[PDB]
């Protein structure tokens, strides 16, 4: 895992993908229906990315707690990230779902958004302006995942240690990886090494949305909105019996 | 300032670095008043950021608009990261100031700080296993300011697109001279690049932190304890 090629390591993020899923909402039917649609699609994605995180490369080396607890600090995230993504081709609107397509006006009603839905504009808009490509986007993702949670193990165990250490390590297998994509593409070493910044640094971004949108969410006071901790680790502590 | 070599840029901010300042307590008294001392320390500190913030090279050629939305979005991670780089060299404890320093028992008891005591320790504690450098850290401070409200200027106008432009250009000249510093000391092209992602993903965390102390003071309820737009306004002028 810590052997694969950097080729090899986006082929893996690039077949862990997981699927474009739609709103449920009959599109033959005719506001605070927004929370609900979005929460139900949430619920649904939140599966999906349980899967996808299995085949993050080094994930499931991990033990399941410090799974569980990289789940827990990132899923807003990668949820948030991959809407960005998305919308990248929309300008001025959020495409939440292929039947769910909302512009800044619509935007003004949704519950929670006051701040947050120009905030993805604006990052769907940077995304577009940097010609994010597919290939870097999964491995931006997957950086959350392994980044969002490594500075909130407060365990000093020689386990801890060495989850802590795996972690980096496959952090900075990561970053050679998007390092080499953008050789690929025939960027200099000065333009590798500004493009990487620029990436990085939109996640700091993605990070301060993630926490507005949670704090919008714990003030719902709604007991299976935020997922627990137990609800993750049911989730992620799979048998092997199917 | 587009036009500065790596290592001038470095003197540059070096030159501009701000002073550790002390509490205002009276040495010879009892102990026990922390958010008091702490807001104290961080008026008094910010005063002092503004000026560092007028130093940083492509700054002040952002509109003066500008210049307050960053500070707006940026003083708290400002302050946390440099209470994160003071507490390096004392593990498990928070060098608030000379005259404040706090293990993790006593933060236990400071409001607001429930979980964000932990998280600074942590990102000393990662500083310090990463042998975080003083000309490092002035370059992540500075990218703190000029990154942080980068995407909420909620402005098309073309003289907001020269803005952007400019401040990633400043960012672009940053990522430069880190790069730059690294390969003075001899890192290889490999633990250049991935010693400049693990630099630039702390800063996340220096979000996150800061996120949940702006929840907290936010909760206060204290007109004078967040600073408004034209307060910083008036001290950017
Ligand atoms: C930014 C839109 C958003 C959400 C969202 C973003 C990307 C998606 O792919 C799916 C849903 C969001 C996500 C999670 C929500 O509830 C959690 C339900 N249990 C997991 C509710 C809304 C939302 C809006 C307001 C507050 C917080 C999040
Ligand atoms: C992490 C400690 C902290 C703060 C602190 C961090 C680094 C410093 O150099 C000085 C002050 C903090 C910062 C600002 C505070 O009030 C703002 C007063 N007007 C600017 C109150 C406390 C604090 C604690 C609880 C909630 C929010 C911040």
């Amino acid at each position: 895992a810590l052997s694969l090629t950097a080729d090899q390591m986006v082929s893996a993020l690039l077949d862990a993908e997981p699927p474009i899923l739609y709103s449920e909402y009959d599109p033959t039917r005719p506001e605070a229906s927004m929370m609900g649609l979005l929460t139900n699609l949430a619920d649904r994605e939140l599966v999906h990315m349980i899967n996808w995180a299995k085949r993050v490369p080094g994930f499931v080396d991990l033990t399941l707690h410090d799974q569980v607890h990289l789940l827990e600090s990132a899923w807003l995230e990668i949820l948030m990230i991959g809407l960005v993504w998305r919308s990248m081709e929309h300008p001025g609107k959020l495409l939440f779902a292929p039947n769910l397509l909302l512009d800044r006006n619509q935007g003004k009603s949704v519950e929670g958004m006051v701040e947050i839905f120009d905030m993805l504009l604006a990052t769907s808009s940077r995304f577009r302006m940097m010609n994010l490509q597919g290939e870097e986007f999964v491995c931006l993702k997957s950086i959350i995942l392994l980044n969002s949670g490594v500075y909130t193990f407060l365990s000093s165990t020689l386990k801890s240690l060495e989850e802590k250490d795996h972690i980096h390590r496959v952090l900075d297998k990561i970053t050679d990886t998007l390092i080499h994509l953008m050789a690929k593409a025939g960027l200099t070493l000065q333009q590798q090494h500004q493009r990487l910044a620029q990436l990085l640094l939109i996640l700091s971004h993605i990070r301060h949305m993630s926490n507005k949108g949670m704090e919008h969410l714990y003030s719902m006071k709604s007991k299976n909105v935020v997922p627990s901790y137990d609800l993750l680790l049911e989730m992620l502590d799979a048998h092997r019996l199917h």
